[PDB]
């Protein structure tokens, strides 16, 4: 199991590697984890980007394998929320080359915004 101090620190990690790659501006970012979606490619990519480097998303396809072997590493108070938005959202990877990615991340937001934990 991760502490969610292992979560956060892993998450900026992952964001100092893939907004560079993609030029996803900070505000862009910041839009994003309050509801407000950006369409911009560089958003798109910057989500795809994240989830291909947590390993949930290859091809532009949810890995049900990959969820389930890192759902025991969650934080339990993220346990519950993260198999709930999962069940809701693993239909929502439409779309072609970086929409999948992002689309899902919009219904995991959508889902429950309180829980949300992506970088």
């Amino acid at each position: 199991m991760l502490t969610e101090a292992q979560m956060a620190s892993t998450a900026n990690l992952m964001r100092k590697m893939c907004q560079p790659k993609t030029k996803v501006t900070d505000e862009q970012i910041n839009n994003f984890h309050k509801g407000v979606f950006d369409d911009d490619k560089k958003m798109m990519c910057y989500m795809n980007c994240i989830l291909e480097t947590m390993k949930i998303i290859k091809n532009g396809k949810l890995d049900m394998s990959a969820v389930e072997q890192q759902m025991p590493t969650l934080p339990k108070k993220y346990q519950e929320s993260t198999k709930k938005s999962i069940e809701e959202c693993k239909s929502a990877d439409t779309g072609d080359k970086c929409e999948p990615a992002y689309n899902f991340a919009k219904c995991l937001y959508l889902s429950n915004p309180e829980m949300y934990f992506l970088p």
